[PDB]
C-alpha cells in the first residue's frame, strides 16, 4: 500500500502509524537518538508485558502500566518508570491508538535507533487494557536466580529466553539501585546494542561505583558500570550460564533471539491472528562497527568462567 504521504507498508492499516514515527522519533526519542528516553521506553515494554499470570490474572502487553497507573506505578518494582509513564501518556492520548499498540511501537521504534539494533516485529490492533496488573508480577534485581526463573517461566518464559530478553540491558542504566550515581549503565556501550553486557558481567566484581551498601546491587568490574546482583547471579548460575556465554561476541544469535523473544514478550496476553503486521514500519537499525572485546588491560584471569562444557571465547 501507499500512504498518503507517499510512505509505503505492506498493510494499508498500518498508514496511521507514520505521523505517530515521526512524532516519537522527535518529540520522545529527541531527534531519533538511542539515549535515556529509548532505554525507559524499552524497560515499559517489559514492565506493561510482564503483568501477566494464568492464575492471577492482568493482560499482559496491554498498556494497563498507562491506563492504571495510579495503581501499577505504585509497586515498588515499578519505582522510576513513572517519568516516561508521564511522557508516552500524552502521545496516546493525542494519537489514535491504543496504550499497548503504543507502549510496544514506541519500545521497537526505539531500540531501531541504536547500532547493533534490530526490528522487533510490530503488530497493531490490540484493544485498551480493561485491568489493571496484579502486584508483585515484576522482577526485581534482589530476586534469587530460581525466583526470577519461576516468574519468567509463569508468563510463558524459558530460561534461555530470559538470558536472551536480557540482551536489553545492552542499551540500559540505573537510576535507583544506587541514588547517588543516577544513569550509570549495565555495560560499556549503553548507546549500542551489542554482546559487552555479557561480556562485562562475567567479569569479577572490584568495586562499588557509587555507595557499598544498595540493595539488589553486586560489585561492579569498572568504576563507570553498575552492577544489579540478578545479571551477577544469572551470568553464574548453572541453569543459565552456558547460554549467557553463548551470546558473547555473538552478535547474530542476540539480533535473532532478541527480536523473536521480544516479538513474543508484546504478544502476552494478545492473539497475533487478530492483529495487524505493520513491522515494515519500524526503521532500519545502524549496523556495528566495532569488535567485541574486554575491557582494555583486563585478561581471561579476570572472568569468571561459569559453563564447564565451553570455555569463555579468547577475544
Ligand atoms: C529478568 C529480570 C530483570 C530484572 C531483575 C531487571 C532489573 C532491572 C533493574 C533493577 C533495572 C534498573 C532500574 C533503575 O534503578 O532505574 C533495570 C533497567 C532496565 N531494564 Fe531490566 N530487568 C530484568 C529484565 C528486563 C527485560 C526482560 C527487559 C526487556 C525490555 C529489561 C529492560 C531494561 C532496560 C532497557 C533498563 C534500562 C532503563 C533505563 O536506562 O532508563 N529488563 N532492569
Ligand atoms: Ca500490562
Ligand atoms: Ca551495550
Amino acid at each position: 500500500a501507499t500512504c498518503d504521504d507517499g510512505r509505503t507498508t505492506a498493510n494499508a492499516a498500518c498508514c496511521i502509524l507514520f505521523p505517530i514515527l515521526d512524532d516519537i522519533q522527535e518529540n520522545l526519542f529527541d531527534g531519533a537518538q538511542c539515549g535515556e528516553e529509548v532505554h525507559e521506553s524499552l524497560r515499559l515494554t517489559f514492565h506493561d508485558a510482564i503483568g501477566f499470570s494464568p492464575t492471577l490474572g492482568g493482560g499482559g502487553a496491554d498498556g494497563s502500566i498507562i491506563a492504571f497507573d495510579t495503581i501499577e506505578t505504585n509497586f515498588p518494582a515499578n519505582a522510576g518508570i513513572d517519568e516516561i509513564v508521564s511522557a508516552q501518556k500524552p502521545f496516546v492520548a493525542k494519537h489514535n491508538i491504543s496504550a499497548g499498540d503504543f507502549i510496544q511501537f514506541a519500545g521497537a521504534v526505539g531500540v531501531s535507533n541504536c547500532p547493533g539494533g534490530v526490528r522487533i516485529p510490530f503488530f497493531l490492533g490490540r484493544p485498551d487494557a480493561v485491568a489493571a496488573s496484579p502486584d508483585h508480577l515484576v522482577p526485581e534485581g534482589f530476586d534469587s536466580v530460581d525466583s526470577i526463573l519461576a516468574r519468567m517461566g509463569d508468563a510463558g518464559f524459558s530460561p534461555v529466553e530470559v538470558v536472551w530478553l536480557l540482551a536489553s540491558h545492552s542499551i540500559a542504566a540505573a537510576d535507583k539501585v544506587d541514588p547517588s550515581i543516577p544513569g550509570t549503565p549495565f555495560d560499556s556501550t549503553p548507546e549500542v546494542f551489542d554482546s559487552q553486557f555479557f561480556i562485562e558481567t562475567q567479569l569479577k566484581g572490584r568495586l562499588f561505583p557509587g555507595t557499598a551498601d544498595n540493595k539488589g546491587e553486586a560489585q561492579s568490574p569498572l568504576q563507570g558500570e553498575i552492577r544489579l546482583q540478578s545479571d551477577h547471579l544469572l551470568a553464574r548460575d548453572p541453569q543459565t550460564a552456558c547460554e549467557w556465554q553463548s551470546m558473547v561476541n555473538n552478535q547474530p544469535k542476540i539480533q535473532n533471539r532478541f527480536a523473536a523473544t521480544m516479538s513474543k514478550m508484546a504478544l502476552l496476553g494478545q492473539d497475533k491472528t487478530k492483529l495487524i503486521d505493520c513491522s515494515d514500519v519500524i526503521p532500519t537499525p545502524p549496523a556495528l562497527v566495532g569488535a567485541a572485546h574486554l575491557p582494555a588491560g583486563f585478561s581471561l584471569s579476570d572472568v569468571e568462567q561459569a559453563c564447564a562444557a565451553t570455555p569463555f571465547p579468547a577475544l
